């Protein structure tokens, strides 16, 4: 399981929290957590309560500022823990419904370029160890967490458009 310790202020400050499972409300705890800290496991939080806006992807590490964590807009109400990390194996699918040209993956992949032609994804299937797909390439982006699971369409991780350029894998050992 994961374990990491929230700080309502930077630098590890203020008000601090430690959460060890999934959470959709922080607001009692931590009126902001512009800091975060993360011993083992993979965490992702979420700007609005209940996992409904922007996530972020968190990994083991020390981060003293949001912005480092791909933090985009300050606040952060709720935070859920990643689980799975054995096996990881993923196809994407070029349409929804798992139609068009699909491509399997199985570890890190920096530039989709160069392993599949069209930049975005419009369903995929997770069979296991989650998968974190980013807006572009590099991992410099937006990024959405998908579980092991079924997607038909990019709507199930609430996505604003399937345009894909990477995607990482979720491991709790490291």
């Amino acid at each position: 399981q994961g374990k990491i310790t929230l700080y309502e202020d930077r630098g590890f400050q203020g008000r601090h929290y430690e959460c060890s499972s999934d959470h959709t409300n922080l607001q009692p705890y931590l009126s902001r957590c512009n800091s975060a800290r993360v011993d083992s496991g993979c965490w992702m939080l979420y700007e609005q309560p209940n996992y409904s806006g922007l996530q972020y992807f968190l990994r083991r590490g020390d981060y003293a500022d949001h912005q480092q964590w791909m933090g985009l807009s300050d606040s952060v109400r709720s935070c859920r823990l990643i689980p799975h990390s054995g096996s990881h194996r993923i196809r994407l699918y070029e349409r929804e419904d798992y139609r068009g040209q699909m491509i399997e993956f199985t570890e890190d992949c920096s530039c989709l370029q160069d392993r599949f032609r069209f930049n975005e994804i419009h369903s995929l299937n997770v069979l296991e160890g989650s998968w974190v797909l980013y807006e572009l390439s590099n991992y410099r982006g937006r990024q959405y967490l998908l579980m092991p699971g079924d997607y038909r369409r990019y709507q199930d991780w609430g996505a604003t458009n399937a345009r894909v350029g990477s995607l990482r894998r979720v491991i709790d050992f490291s």
